[PDB]
């Protein structure tokens, strides 16, 4: 459970691990090399040198002597830096590339096999736990993983190498003095360990927190209509920013954690190092050891703060990758119970279709202790039709689960041909089974490729035949791109007769066994139902197909009725049957350019955390100076080192240098704490701060902007997730380190230029070479990074769409098909990170390669300016000390480009969706607001084109009207154009040519948010929210808050508070995701519940009891008819029960007015409306 990841290695990957591994340890002992060349052989001979002197003796030739004698020396060290170099660029490029490699292709397993284990779960599963949250972390937590198993494993095996092969260094010029730092080295270990172990358990929190928000941004993202049609965008802002500030504070958590290990590294580091510097010179001052402060062992031990420094963030970034891999690998491990992936089982080559259910009780995970069927039985013969009729919530959906086998039943056996469904195959089941959802889903592609996930080999002409008997084939061939056409998320772009058609086709394909039909003529309307149930029944002998319909037309021709009562089968039989019973059945019956100051707009809304950044600054300017700084104050303590007089009184320096190391060590604590936290919190409050405004900003837009097919629910989450997350990678502690190595360089440029000013000149010249490096790297991760981030996008909604639409893609048994999209959308990015492993290990490798080529040029130049009596030995060693750290400070800046590109692209993306402005704006407080309202509709000549379909005429011209205390029907074939009026009215869109007018006054003279509080909707296929009953009905009404009196009159409106208050939990009873864990007529009545909580001037009625049955539908239209007058009422219906009563008819026919009137006048005319009521 701690190497749980690196679970999908290879023996590919392994090798790369031990060879990066072995890099790695190779590279980091380069450095130690440099020192002890340095070191132990030029500063001991420049003391010779000085300690041997015997002034004015013989000094012509002694001077040219020496001079040449070090020369030479300092000449074969230049070149043994110029060896150790040449293997550096090799060593760094297989240190870096290999671990992104590996990193690279276990991150690629990683994600195919989470999206396989979410795949392979189960429906109860789904229903118990969120699904937003594995959208969130499919992203976000593989991102952490990739970030923490990678090249800065290398770093860290690089950095760990440096510190030891310093001890090993210092221990074979020295004996125990490196023994006190070796013991010290356990309990930085030690630290470690426990600093790492914190910030994994805040990571899994804050990850948990993240996950929690996506959740919420994917909810509303996909009922951003109704979130818009109920104003509904401040709360859900809201709810998002509850978990951003939970992410937030736990981020804060993070931040204190890491820098004060950080600090605590080096303070410790500082102290253990100080104790053996006074220890060690109270013994070099009793004579034990000569020299072992003078530049030699003790600047090998120097460089250990140096490895601390950086081997501290690469812990942390190990530590947020195990607190990542938690829920990723948990999800992966967990098993199905119902295996639809396993080869395990029966498939028998003729089935015959008998079914059976014996004795079934089932009771559903997420309300255990509710009984849905209590000892069902039921047989459906070989070819025979029957039709579950009944109250809503009896269990007939059910029935057609357990059929499916998406439960097993708690007790009772399902059985086909007298065979149990639980040994049979479960996809060879669920193969031999097509099924028509109670409210189809479709999947955003085109027509045909919608078809083909019934079956994949399906080939044109049976697409076209099933489409001809779905009665699809003249409104798709209406269509430009015909079968090509592209329609939205869950069929948006369609009508709901059309979506359900396509899905009845879809269907068709799959040459099933067994056809399962919910409600699957509940959106059509009568002409196209009697030709659909002709093809139906042209075909039934094939198949034993189960019916539910309310539409209790198509309940006659069927073989056997059943009816549900109570969870059991009350009344099985035929039609004449039933009617000799007279029972439930008769009382049934009877009626870009990726601007580069991207980044620095993005940190100037940072600007309120400008205190915290100015002492972060400076601490990093502090600590960072302090560096090179080190050098200049070893070399004045060895001023008052050498020669102090008697032996005995240098215990006053002795103590002097453990008070300076001391001293020196509480600044480093505190300032590094100080450099780390405030960046971290600056960054913590800038990245909340952009998840507000971008989520703000896409609750802003229009519904034409939803509707784009770049802009759908999966790729928005994607966004959200990642251009917040791309922009924290350049901020925060990182943002702060560049800072400190930039006053690094800064400080030992300045001594450089105050001692020796020719060597400057180096400093200017190695600077340039590593910045053309730096940059040209940067142009192609942003080049390449623009593409990954717009492919990214996609997988995303892959992912989305097959975790929203999971019942019908298990239905469909197109689960591999998704994870084949997933892995093919997957390839870009995958080859992308593949080449940046190469190109960032190239381009290290050179910046390393270029640090020690400074390093040898360094020692040549000061041999030469020794020569010509320019500068001193002393100094020109000085310089150097400075020179080598500016060079890696400067190489550390260099790694900070790949993070800096990604950084300026997300931020120009987050600048750009920030200020995009809307036409049909909500947040505006501009426009009339009158105070009082008549309730007056009129539409006058309104002519729309869809933004997606502009090419097609949808009103070519509409004309109706509709006052207080009146009721508006609007009758018509499917895809004529009457959701597009309620679209129209709720200022969705507006009209091309035309206007609509609400009391005299255009609709777009008003304001926005006040027009959409005076209506009332219930859409053809009504969505709720993951919430309480209470909340979905509270919705309603977003401005007040709504009291629970007022709920229950509004669930006893909509005739659904019985079912509440026979309800565990009451209205508390959290509902499934869009409504999934009730009935569809109890979600109707719900969303019924919501429009009249508002008691609107204006209430819209679209299809609003399609789901219900008849004494629901009674008892609704009752009410209504209490409520009639004083209020304005749109009503969108098939039914002739729910026409009579209105006042004034209009049918429209392609989008035009063809025939109007009361329902008197339009029967007593003959026309449309007369033949669409022949039977
Ligand atoms: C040997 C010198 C010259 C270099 C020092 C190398 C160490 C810095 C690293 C590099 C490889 C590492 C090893 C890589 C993998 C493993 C196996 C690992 O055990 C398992 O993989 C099996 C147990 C499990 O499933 O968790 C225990 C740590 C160990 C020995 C690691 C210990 C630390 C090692 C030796
Ligand atoms: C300081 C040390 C690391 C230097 C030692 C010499 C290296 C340059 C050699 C020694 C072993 C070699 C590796 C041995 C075997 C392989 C497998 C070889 O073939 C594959 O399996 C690749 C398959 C694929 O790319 O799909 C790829 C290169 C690699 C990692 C080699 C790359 C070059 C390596 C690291
Ligand atoms: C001084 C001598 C010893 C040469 C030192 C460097 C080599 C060891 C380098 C140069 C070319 C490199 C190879 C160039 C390209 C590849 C392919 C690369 O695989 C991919 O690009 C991944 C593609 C995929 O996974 O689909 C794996 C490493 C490998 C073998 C590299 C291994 C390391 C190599 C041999
Ligand atoms: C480059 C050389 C000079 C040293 C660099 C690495 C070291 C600082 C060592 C000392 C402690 C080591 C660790 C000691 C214990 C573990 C736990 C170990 O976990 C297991 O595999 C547990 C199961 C098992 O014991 O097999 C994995 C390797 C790791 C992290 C080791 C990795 C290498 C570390 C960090
Ligand atoms: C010589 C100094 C300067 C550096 C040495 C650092 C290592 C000794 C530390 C750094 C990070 C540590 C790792 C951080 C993460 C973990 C998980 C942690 O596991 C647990 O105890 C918690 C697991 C659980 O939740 O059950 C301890 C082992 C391990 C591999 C640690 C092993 C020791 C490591 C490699
Ligand atoms: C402080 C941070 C930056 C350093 C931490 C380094 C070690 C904790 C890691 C680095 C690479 C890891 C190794 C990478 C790959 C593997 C294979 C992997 O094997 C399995 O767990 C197989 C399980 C299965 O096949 O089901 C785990 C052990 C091991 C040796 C890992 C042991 C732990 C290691 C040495
Ligand atoms: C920043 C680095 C990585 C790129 C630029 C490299 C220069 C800083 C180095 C590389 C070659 C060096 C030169 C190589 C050899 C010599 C000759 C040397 O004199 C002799 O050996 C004999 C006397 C003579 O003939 O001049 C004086 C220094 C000089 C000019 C060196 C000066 C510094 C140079 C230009
Ligand atoms: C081509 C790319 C990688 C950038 C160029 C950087 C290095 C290749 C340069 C910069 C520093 C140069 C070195 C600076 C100084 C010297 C000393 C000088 O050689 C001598 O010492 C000559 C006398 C003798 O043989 O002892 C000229 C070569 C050398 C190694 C230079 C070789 C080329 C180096 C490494
Ligand atoms: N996923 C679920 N989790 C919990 N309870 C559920 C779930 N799905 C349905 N229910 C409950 O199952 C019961 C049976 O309703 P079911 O979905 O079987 O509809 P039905 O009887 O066919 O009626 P309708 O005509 O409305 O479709 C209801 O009480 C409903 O709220
Ligand atoms: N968002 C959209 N983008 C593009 N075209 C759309 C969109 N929504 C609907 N359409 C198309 O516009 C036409 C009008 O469909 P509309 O939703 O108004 O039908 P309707 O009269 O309410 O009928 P139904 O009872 O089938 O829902 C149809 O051809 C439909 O496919
Ligand atoms: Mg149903
Ligand atoms: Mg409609």
């Amino acid at each position: 459970s701690v190497l749980t990841m690196f679970r999908y290695a290879g023996w590919l990957d392994r090798l790369y691990m031990l060879v990066g591994t072995l890099a790695a340890i190779i590279h980091g002992v380069a450095l130690p090399l440099m020192m002890l060349i340095f070191g132990d052989m030029t500063d001991s001979f420049a003391s010779v040198g000085q300690v041997s002197k015997q002034s004015t003796q013989m000094s012509e030739a002694d001077k040219r002597a020496m001079f040449a004698k070090l020369e030479e020396e300092m000449t074969t060290y230049a070149y043994y830096y110029t060896g150790i170099g040449a293997g550096v660029l090799i060593v760094a490029y297989i240190q870096v590339s290999f671990w992104a490699l590996a990193a690279g292709r276990q991150i690629h397993k990683i994600r195919q096999k989470f999206f396989h284990a979410i795949m392979n779960q189960e429906i109860g599963w789904f229903d118990v736990h969120d699904v937003g949250e594995l959208n969130t972390r499919l992203t976000d937590d593989v991102s952490k993983i990739n970030e923490g198993i990678g090249d800065k494993i290398g770093m860290f095996f690089q950095a760990m190498a440096t510190f030891f092969g310093g001890f090993i260094i210092g221990f074979t010029r020295g004996w125990k003095l490196t023994l006190v730092i070796l013991a010290i080295s356990p309990v930085l270990g030690l630290s470690a360990g426990i600093w790492a172990k914190i910030l994994s358990s805040f990571t899994d929190k804050e990850l948990h927190a993240y996950a929690k928000a996506g959740a919420v941004a994917e909810e509303v993202l996909a009922a951003i209509r109704t979130v818009i049609a109920f104003g509904g965008q401040k709360k859900e802002l809201e709810r998002y920013n509850n978990n951003l500030e939970e992410a937030k504070r736990l981020g804060i958590k993070k931040a204190i954690t890491a820098n004060i290990s950080m600090g605590a590294a080096f303070l410790l580091i500082y102290a253990s190092y100080a104790l053996a510097f006074w220890y060690g010179t109270s013994l070099v001052i009793s004579k034990e050891y000569s020299i072992g402060q003078v530049l030699t062992v003790f600047f090998s031990v120097c460089i250990g703060a140096f490895s601390v420094g950086q081997a501290s963030p690469n812990i942390e970034a190990f530590a947020n990758a195990r607190g990542a891999a938690y829920e990723v690998f948990k999800i992966i491990d967990n098993k199905p119970s119902i295996d639809s992936f396993s080869k395990s089982g029966h498939k028998p080559d003729n089935i015959q279709g008998n079914l059976e259910f014996k004795n079934i009780h089932f009771s559903y995970p997420s309300r255990k202790e509710v009984q849905i069927l209590k000892g069902l039985n039921l047989k459906v013969k070989s070819g025979q039709t029957v039709a579950l009729v009944g109250n809503s919530g009896g269990g007939k959906s059910t029935t057609v689960q357990l059929m499916q086998r998406l439960y097993d039943p708690l007790d009772g056996m399902v059985s086909i041909d007298g065979q149990d469904i639980r040994t049979i195959n479960v996809r060879y089941l669920r193969e031999i089974i097509g099924v028509v959802s109670q409210e189809p889903v479709l999947f955003a592609t085109t027509i045909a490729e919608n078809i083909r996930y019934g079956r994949e080999d399906v080939t044109m002409d049976e697409i076209e035949k099933a489409v001809k008997e779905a009665n699809a084939y003249d409104f798709i061939m209406k269509l430009p791109h015909q079968f090509d056409t592209l329609v939205g998320e869950r069929g948006a772009q369609l009508s709901g007769g059309q979506k359900q058609r396509i899905a009845i086709a879809r269907a068709l394909v799959r040459n099933p066994k067994i056809l399962l039909l919910d409600e699957a003529t509940s959106a059509l309307d009568t002409e196209s139902e009697a030709v659909v149930q002709a093809a139906l029944d042209k075909a039934r002998e094939g198949r034993t197909t189960i019916v539910i319909a309310h539409r209790l037309s198509t309940v006659r021709n069927a073989d056997v009725i059943a009816g549900f009562d109570g969870g059991v089968i009350v009344e099985q039989g035929n039609h004449d049957e039933l009617m000799r019973e007279k029972g439930i059945y008769f009382k049934l019956v009877m009626t870009e350019d990726v601007p580069p100051a991207s980044f620095w707009r993005i940190l100037k809304l940072n600007s309120t955390e400008w205190p915290y950044f100015v002492v972060g600054i400076f601490a990093a300017i502090i600590n960072g100076g302090l560096q090179p700084a080190f050098s200049v104050i070893f070399s004045k303590v060895v001023g008052v080192f050498t020669n102090g007089g008697p032996p005995e009184t240098q215990r006053q320096n002795s103590n002097l240098f453990s008070l300076l190391f001391l001293i020196l060590g509480i600044i480093s604590f505190i300032t590094f704490f100080l450099q780390g936290f405030t960046f971290g919190k600056a960054g913590e409050i800038l990245t909340k701060r952009l998840r507000y405004m971008v989520f703000k900003s896409m609750l802003r837009q229009d519904v034409s902007w939803f509707d784009d097919p770049k802009n759908t629910t999966g790729a928005l989450t994607t966004r959200l997730a990642n251009d917040a997350a791309q922009v924290k990678g350049a901020t925060g502690s990182r943002l702060a380190v560049i800072f400190q190595n930039i006053a690094n360089l800064g400080t030992g440029i300045i001594i450089s230029l105050i001692y020796g000013w020719q060597l400057t000149l180096l400093l200017l010249a190695i600077v340039p070479i590593i910045a053309i490096a730096g940059v040209v790297e940067m142009k192609m991760l942003s080049g390449q990074a623009l593409k990954d981030k717009k492919e990214l996008e996609g997988s995303g909604k892959i992912a989305t769409e097959a975790i929203e639409n999971f019942r019908t893609v298990v239905s469909l048994t197109r689960e591999q098909k998704f994870e084949t999209m997933y892995a093919q959308s997957l390839q870009i990015p995958y080859r992308n990170a593949m080449k940046k492993a190469h190109v960032f290990g190239i381009t290290f490798s050179f910046t390393q390669a270029m640090m020690y080529f400074s390093y040898a040029a360094a020692f040549r130049f000061g041999a030469y300016l020794v020569t010509q009596q320019l500068m001193t030995f002393e100094n020109v060693l000085l310089v150097f000390s400075a020179i080598v750290f500016g060079a890696m400070a400067v190489g550390q800046v260099s790694s900070f480009a790949p993070d800096y590109a990604k950084a300026t692209v997300s931020a120009s993306h987050i600048i750009r969706i920030i200020e995009k402005t809307p036409e049909i704006d909500s947040y505006s407080t501009q426009g009339l607001k009158p105070n009082m309202l008549e309730g007056n509709v009129q539409f006058s000549g309104v002519v729309f084109n869809y933004p997606t379909r502009p090419s097609i005429p949808v009103l070519q011209g509409l004309s109706l009207e509709v006052k207080k205390g009146q009721t508006l029907a609007l009758v018509g074939s499917s895809g004529g154009g009457k959701s597009t009026v309620v679209q129209l009215l709720e200022r969705f869109y507006d009209p091309m040519a035309g206007s609509v007018f609400l009391d005299g006054k255009e609709i777009k003279q008003l304001n926005v948010q006040w027009l959409r509080a005076q209506l009332g909707i219930v859409s053809q296929e009504p969505i709720l929210f993951d919430r309480s009953i209470a909340e979905n009905i509270a919705y309603g009404d977003n401005s007040r808050v709504v009291s629970y009196e007022e709920i229950v009159r509004a669930a006893k409106e909509a005739n659904i508070h019985q079912f509440i208050d026979s309800l565990p939990d009451k209205y508390n009873t959290r509902v499934g995701d869009k409504g999934t864990q009730l009935s569809g007529g109890q979600k109707q009545r719900i969303a019924i519940a919501r429009a009249l909580v508002r008691q609107p001037h204006i209430l819209l009625l679209d299809e609003a009891t399609s789901a219900l049955d008849t004494e629901s539908e009674k008892v609704v239209q009752e009410a209504l008819d209490k409520a009639r007058e004083g209020r304005t009422v749109i009503v969108i219906a098939h039914r002739l029960s729910t026409i009579q009563n209105a006042d004034l008819i209009v049918v429209i026919q392609n989008g035009k007015v063809k025939e109007h009137g009361t329902h008197q006048q339009l029967l007593a005319q003959k026309g449309i409306y007369f033949s669409m009521v022949s039977v």
